């Protein structure tokens, strides 16, 4: 009975698409502007469904109106960034593709739950809580998950230890302003300072890390002459599933602050919980250090989103 | 342990190593001869790995020589198909394609599985063994699995019922020449006849679904503008897991004919089982005029290897 | 948010539990009659979700009346036949249980979907019906899937052949009336009289196979000192599947029959399709020997269940 | 080609059985001494795996030297439960199959799992004859999987990314680390500063943990056995796989945490090649404490091996 | 080509032969055990058949081979009550004869749908069915079709409106516990109800009319000092239509329950459809008080056939 709708079927949407029929989380609707894309796709989905014995429903779709009571909304809608161009850059044209696909969601589906992808990220959050006139615990963005994927990635390469159990906070902008909190890394439980004390990784290879995780995104773009698509859509896929089983899992993703990290109405990467009623910010209790280096990541942002609001007219 | 090699790294090559991290069949070797783009691609799939858990090793290379000690080969390096051009049309591209990625498997893992998936399929299936020198048992061709798929999956949604357990039977070469066997048809055990006599389904539409059937990959490339590649991928997954756990299943796909369906000397679309040894040609009985169609379909196959060994010099 | 209600805690429901968990099919209501027994499996499921990274609630009564607003709800209250004995020995004590849960489930959740697994399985379907109130396309039992993966398992082994795709139907009362269609069988999409014109297996190793499939219950109780717990529990869970993501998968249960098999008006092993609107049969073309060997199961179905009609007065 | 041998098909074998072929992680050998009981749970579950798409090969044995060229053992033979008794029974049985293993398969990577865990671990290795890393017990992962349950639970969050260290004996002298806890990578001291926990919630739930093992056994009538099986298949996982995960389970010590030639629970990576301690930087409060919890293990495995003869 | 066959041939079975004339329904045999009757009626319709340009076959006779291959019985024979006797004090006498006609049925034409018209109706309906070893779904008595146009054409005489589309179910023994149901009365569609509340007619009115529907049976033996010919004789020959036609059409008449209307294994009056393949129930959803009168006339309908098998030996 849920219903799932991908707003864009490119590569990030089609695989979300894939991963939510693999685990049976709903009913697909796979929208795109670009026609015949979303039914070839759908096709393609369909046989995949047939061979792996799932048999959920799938509607590729050039209708908006299609969107109509979708329990989840994923939005990839947008142009991606090519080598030597920064995800700002995409500021000017997708804020006009993610308005039109906010009052698209105000007048089709005001109940759903909205991941938004676009970049660059955060900004992108923003510009569709402002147009779509939802609450804002139910909309979010993700990136922390992919981006913290990428650190405990690296993290547990240098250890020589299975990345199935570091975990870590990055918070602030996907962008260079990320903050990842070594303090609340952890191996298994075990903070990453242990293993500083224990000689078994150096704080100069931890900014190392800290510098190819920022870089990942591009580095990626640079290399498969593409931009990531396998990571972001398991990202979305494990925040979709928090919200539909009411799961209270504690993320990094884009959300609402109120007074949390000394930031007020804005969308940004921070710490929160999703479950049934939407993402949550939860503050946890920083350094001054730490504090500083988001504010800084937070400000950026703010101007960020300003300049969007601007290039919207 | 299990080491697969995924030699290209397009569309169906990652999802493929998707896939088989997600059932931790094995670490993955992603080979293109184009520079960075495996690396690019590995990337993405370890922090994908990271997010779902999943520990295998994923090594990105353009050496070929790091296919070494691979026990399963996935063969999808070659051009594909555009809009208004048939499989048959790579003909002269691919072969030549084939032939080195052959001559490479010879020299670097003699002792492989070979799912060979470049079009047209069954063609370049012939064009490896030829230049390959491994045991007609350990190479085959994706396919029937595919096609399978989309005829099932027709069927099913005429006859209102799932498609997890329609299964069926399709012979003869990837292409306008398809098989579909309508007797080795079943819905749960039941034969589609039984559903011609209960008036759920008639002749007519069933020629109809045959007719889908055959020109679904082209239709997929009109409307998508590219070529399937998730059905592709859980096919060739399937064939994998079967060789892997040597689970003896009963598919449709490009294996040596050797006195089997009146045909020798052919690799062709065909009634196999997989397992621990590799893939192997199973015969059932025939009509006439079942046998005939099945033939004529062979008779095109070997036609266009002919073609390919002649333009290959 | 959807919930599945187990009334029985034993061996079956606890195993059903294991397995929804496992592929989150929705929040888990343990109810048995007998104090603390419920609870403690209820914290060792709890226990096995922390492990394996399922996050569904999982409660433990003794109170029926928290089966409220059950989506789903599985029957495996009730006593299992020992050594020597008949399912249709425990007509007595089960149908007397089987009506009180009946009633339990009238006035706390008529909304449900009901899977009856307590035996003699096909009349205690019957009872239910009558003591319940439900409409009669929401009640059925499981057995079909359980025997048919018997006879499926043991066709399998003797062609040497995944039993994956080895499908088969199996007609009439869970006991020593059942009866395997041959016709109906199928080795990925071939039929088995194929493989017996191929030499591959012959008419009396096939009637061997029925006998065995036939005493399988009996036999695994010997062997075991236990009746089957794990082949139960999947059967169950994959009908719960079928429901809840309305797959319209075609199976053997007992169903309501109503004029189909010359039959109306009981609760019998059938062909039939699951989806969100519960189970309803469809009626296959027998020939005379098969259908009469149906209606002389369906009469000990019909005798039986009056019979237990009779004692619970 | 992976040949799984569960040594006992009661109820936990069984299951580890169930959960291996759920993942498709190998061909089982169940063997029990129980005459039938092995054949009969083996036909059960290959109807299971009919149902479920699994085609792996399931033998049920009352011969013990079917057990050959398998890659892992788990061992679940013994009783379940004058507590000089329960060392005295479990102890000769543990004895009986080490000296199988050695026999029949003596390159198997083996998981024990028959209590006083730690104290039968240490037998299996001195009559086995096996390497120590190819030797470990499971009762961290379940110590842990407890803990983390409980502390889930008060904070309201997912217990999926809580993770924990539990170091020592798996009895009333675990040894639960609050430095080494986190809530998906947040040290669980920063929801004490954040008042959303406080130290004696934690001390109680530190009880409801290493009681937790009898609270089940008095209300189900039965000891735990789906997360024990999640256990040790998460271990065997770990061990086919190369995945290299960090667990605490009872392992061979030498020279970490002050202590040497003994099997008892501790932080250990899995691997192809088996067990391998790994030490951690502990307070001296902590190390005193775990020091303690070795200490019992010291004796009472020194009294399974006088009750032996 | 089709032949009906008439048993008994007094005033009903010569009036269903003169409609089924002059419908061209069928070939006739009338069929009476006094010698010479059935041959003087049968030369009265002949010249009945030039007259009005009908040219169907009709044969008298006493010798009861005659009636092989029927497709069609109705059965007439037995005795009539008289002024002041119940329906029920034919019991002794009927039983016995409709015993030897089942018996007769038995061995020349098993394959006939068989109409009973006998009186106790419904307890001479259930003793066809015992001797008769015919399909229950083959058997079936007239009376609810009677009962129902004395009904409708009551309520049509009261509300001033043609009794053409005066449309109603009455349920139960045809008796004075006849279970007339007001909410299943309409007037070409328009509920009862609404004639009420329009105050066209009142709750007493009704009841009344109810009454005189009970009585309408003895009403006429008083008055006319015979019984009822005419309607009853279109009510057959309705039912005959039905079958003949595959008309599918939904009347009231002696039908085998089957877990309907909380009953089984007894003929008695209820909803029905009548097809190609006999007589069909079919359960409507009644309110408690309803269901509450139906049993009780059921009751009735259980303990007389039981008295009549008992007076049979």
């Amino acid at each position: 009975m849920t219903k799932i709708a991908l707003i864009g079927s490119g590569q990030i949407g089609a695989i979300v698409g894939e991963l939510c029929l693999l685990e049976n989380l709903g009913d697909l609707i796979l929208y795109d502007v670009v026609p015949g894309i979303p039914q070839g796709k759908a096709l393609d989905l369909k046989h995949f469904s047939t061979i792996l014995g799932v048999n959920r429903n799938i509607l590729g779709t050039n209708q908006i109106e299609d969107i109509k009571d979708a329990d989840i909304i994923v939005i990839t809608a947008g142009v991606q960034r090519k080598e030597g161009m920064t995800r700002e850059d995409l500021i000017g044209v997708n804020g006009k593709i993610m308005k039109s696909v906010a009052e698209s969601v105000k007048l089709h589906c005001s109940k759903a739950f909205v991941i938004c992808v676009s970049n660059p990220l955060d900004i992108m959050v923003n510009v569709f809580h402002k147009f779509s006139n939802l609450p804002h615990e139910k909309i979010c963005g993700m990136a922390g998950i992919l981006d913290t994927s990428r650190y405990c990635s690296l993290i547990a390469d240098k250890l020589k230890v299975s990345a199935e159990d570091v975990n870590a906070v990055i918070l602030g902008g996907h962008g260079d302003l990320m903050v990842p909190l070594q303090r609340y890394t952890s191996v298994n439980g075990v903070p990453l300072s242990e293993f500083v004390k224990k000689n078994m990784i150096s704080q100069n290879e931890i900014q190392e890390i800290i510098q190819k995780t920022r870089n990942m995104g591009a580095e990626i773009i640079k290399l498969a002459k593409a931009s990531a698509a396998f990571a972001p859509a398991a990202a979305i896929t494990k925040m979709i599933k928090s919200y539909l089983y009411n799961e209270n899992n504690l993320f990094t993703c884009a959300v609402y602050l109120n007074g949390h990290y000394n930031c007020s109405n804005l969308f940004v990467g921070s710490t929160a919980k999703i479950n049934n009623k939407g993402a949550h910010p939860v503050e946890f209790p920083l350094t001054k250090e730490e504090q500083d280096l988001y504010t800084e990541s937070i400000a950026s942002v703010q101007s960020n989103t300003q300049k969007a609001f601007d290039l919207i007219k």
